[PDB]
């Protein structure tokens, strides 16, 4: 009898169909070029494809804007170059049967001043050279990484400046749409994700603590508008390549670069109605707080407010996401850090074999070590 037999069932998922319910979660490596945001070729493409038992595969965290960095040398999907490159890490993961969405980001407050701001602010780009956010206010309390620093050492995340309205709908959300097209009509990506998580653009936009707007289609004064940009970013999205292969992401409680709501129930409840007309491939939302400080019960408001499909994560085994499947609670699972660690964390599900221990002292390295080198089970 099989160990976790709800875990590895197969999954109807926008025009898909998963292999299982085992979903790697998208994880930021910094495993591209500085200067080009290029994918290491050789380096992804071996990660991914080792990871490719996957019932879905969401690519890391991929720049839309030119050179709005936010992990210094993360990848982009704005250039020829880069397009060309992750088609290759793509077609690895399809030779393994596998599948594989983009997760599509903009920094936000959190991109690198030492980075962003020694960019010429000329030509095509009105957005170019600058820090941009939903309001003037910095992330507080919370040093860069020496492991996304420009220097190489802690630095400083700068305060931002507030896009205007013209900006957000005539800058920032054309360039989704177009990262959005390169990812799957020209690299050959399954879908991609929107980044709506973690203190970035769009969820600097969806949350209090961040979103102090007092005018304006995305004003931080409402729920509503404060779900605005999430929604437009993704019907946009959607219009251009089909809500079958769009996903959203989302982290109602996760306190990661100084966010906070007053009200995360109501809130959540409100974006998934607003959603649900758009019949997207899924939505992905952390269930709770990377910070163990916010508490609520995610899976109970996404299950009671959103009729589509329903990936969670944070902190499952493969026991309890098993059993959150079993119970009609969620969908499927993405699992981070045991993907870190496990290239064959199906396979290990499958057998019920022990799993490998990550080191976090080595998630971002930028060579082999802690990246290509966790063994597959003997
Ligand atoms: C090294 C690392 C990189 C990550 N990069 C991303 C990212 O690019 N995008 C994202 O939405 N979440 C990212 N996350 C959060 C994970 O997707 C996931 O939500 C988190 O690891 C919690 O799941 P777990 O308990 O299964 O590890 C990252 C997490 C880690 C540890």
């Amino acid at each position: 009898m099989a160990t976790f037999p709800e875990l590895l069932r197969p999954l109807k998922l926008g025009r898909y169909t998963l292999r299982n319910r085992i979903i790697m979660a998208p994880l930021t490596r910094c495993q591209a070029t500085e200067d080009g945001h290029v994918p290491r070729t050789e380096s992804m493409l071996k990660y991914y494809e080792d990871r490719a038992s996957a019932g879905l595969i969401i690519a890391e965290a991929t720049m839309v804007q030119p050179n709005y960095t936010g992990f210094l040398t993360e990848p982009g999907i704005y250039s020829d170059a880069q397009i060309e490159e992750w088609r290759k890490i793509v077609d690895a993961v399809h030779k393994k049967g596998g599948l594989i969405f983009l997760q599509l980001i903009h920094a936000g407050r959190a991109g690198i001043p030492e980075k962003i701001l020694q960019q010429p602010k000329s030509d095509q780009d009105p957005l170019a050279g600058r820090l941009l956010a939903a309001s003037a206010i910095p992330i507080k309390d919370h040093r860069i990484p020496a492991y996304f620093a420009a220097s190489g050492e802690k630095e400083t995340y700068g305060v931002p400046e507030e896009l205007t309205d013209d900006e957000v709908r005539n800058g920032i959300i054309p360039l989704f749409v177009e990262g959005a097209k390169n990812a799957i009509f020209k690299a050959g990506f399954d879908g991609v994700e929107i980044h709506g998580a973690n203190g970035y653009l769009l969820d600097a936009f969806f949350r209090e603590s961040s979103n102090k707007r007092q005018s304006g289609p995305y004003a931080g004064t409402t729920i509503d508008t404060r779900c605005q940009l999430i929604y437009d970013v993704t019907k946009s999205v959607c219009d251009a390549v089909g809500s079958d292969r769009v996903g959203l992401r989302i982290s109602p409680l996760n306190g990661v670069h100084g966010m906070i709501d007053s009200n995360p129930e109501a809130l959540t409840k409100h974006l998934c109605k607003k959603i649900e007309p758009l019949s997207l491939a899924y939505l992905h939302y952390l269930r709770g707080d990377m910070v163990n400080q916010q508490i609520g019960d995610v899976v109970a408001w996404v299950r009671g407010s959103y009729s589509g499909v329903k990936i969670s994560n944070l902190r499952y085994d493969f026991e309890e996401a098993d059993q959150q499947i079993r119970e009609g609670k969620v969908d499927a699972v993405a699992f981070g850090a045991k993907f870190i660690a496990n290239p064959d964390l199906v396979e290990r599900a499958q057998h019920d074999w022990p799993l490998n221990e990550p080191r976090p002292e080595t998630y971002y390295t930028r060579t082999a070590v802690g990246y290509n080198d966790y063994p597959t089970y003997n």
